[PDB]
């Protein structure tokens, strides 16, 4: 259990990160919303390609990638993502590995 918060990785680094051979499906990372505003985006290799998601906060202390997945905080929000694959093509697992 570890997403690896990285708010300094473009949609390119993440795409090549999750897809990389450092994750056997399930990898997930929490970066910053390069497109959105004051939020965080998560990317998971799922089971092959790279899937991203926008994490909208409840302005106060609660992140939710959807209207059916909200959590006081990020670390907690993920915990549920791992167990429930609802808003996720593949229940999270380990942190997105890279090459360095």
């Amino acid at each position: 259990s570890e997403p690896w918060f990285f708010g300094c990785i473009s949609r390119s680094e993440a795409v090549r990160r999750l897809q990389a051979e450092g994750n056997a499906t399930g990898a997930f990372l929490i970066r910053v919303s390069e497109k959105p505003s004051a939020d965080y985006v998560l990317s998971v290799r799922d089971t092959q390609a790279v899937r991203h998601y926008k994490i909208w906060r409840r302005a106060g202390g609660r992140l939710h990638l959807n209207e059916a997945v909200s959590f006081l905080s990020l670390p907690e929000l993920v915990n549920y993502h791992r167990a429930q694959s609802l808003s996720h093509g593949l229940r999270l697992a380990a942190p997105c590995r890279k090459h360095e």
